[PDB]
């Protein structure tokens, strides 16, 4: 793999930004925190900018394409992304052969704007088993991984609660409190620009 890691200083207006949008994005969830457990806060370990030229290339090609099929305009957006396969991901690229093909907008690989709801998908579905170490969602030891990603929307098709993008379609919003996620049926329409290490914050 040619990928690297740039840790960003705590100081850097970049990391700032990202430890905002990761902070301010949060919200009190439908699960009552049973997914990605009871937080108000992160504490934010590590962030560290992705670098592969590989995958910059493989996105930007793709993003082109898209613009011509959307008036000349990608749709790009940074959005969270939480999964079990981030360190995979990182190295190989997001890759949609490990789609879940029973997800509520079929075997797409899902986005959200709200940190708090990618957080619920980091240890599996609806948070699955929880923390590997303590088998526990609410973990406030076990460090996470969330990824910041530029994603391409294109011409996004809106559905609520399917294997690809419908016809003439890059992407799916949906929003079924209501948040949006946003689902994606080719990895080359997203790129993991930051990789964001951090533990959710007990609350007092
Ligand atoms: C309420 C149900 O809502 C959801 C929300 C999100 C997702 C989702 N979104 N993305 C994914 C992951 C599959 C995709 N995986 C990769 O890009 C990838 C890339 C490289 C890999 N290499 C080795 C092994 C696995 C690898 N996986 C990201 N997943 C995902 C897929 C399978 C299991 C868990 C997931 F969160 N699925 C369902
Ligand atoms: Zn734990």
């Amino acid at each position: 793999s040619g990928t690297i890691l740039i840790d960003l200083s705590p100081d850097d207006k970049e990391f700032q930004s990202v430890e905002e949008e990761m902070q301010s994005t949060v919200r009190e969830h439908r699960d009552g925190g049973h997914a990605g457990g009871i937080f108000n806060r992160y504490n934010i370990l590590k962030i560290q900018k992705v670098c592969n030229k590989k995958l910059w290339e493989r996105y930007t090609h793709r993003r082109k394409e898209v613009s011509e099929e959307n008036h000349n305009h990608a749709n790009e957006r940074m959005l969270f992304h939480g999964s079990p396969f981030v360190n995979a991901i990182i190295h190989k690229g997001f890759d949609e052969r490990h789609a879940y093909i029973g997800g509520m907008f079929g075997a797409g690989i899902y986005f959200a704007e709200n940190s708090s709801k990618s957080n619920q998908y980091v240890y599996g579905i609806g948070g699955g088993t929880g923390c590997p170490v303590h088998k526990d969602r609410s973990c406030y030891i076990c460090h996470r991984q969330l990824l910041f990603c530029r994603v391409t929307l294109g011409k996004s098709f809106l559905q609520f609660s399917m294997a690809h993008s419908p016809p003439g379609h890059h992407s799916v919003t949906g929003r079924p409190l209501a948040l949006a996620e946003y689902v994606i049926y080719r990895g080359e329409q997203a790129y993991p620009e930051y990789l964001i290490t951090y533990q959710i914050m007990r609350p007092e």
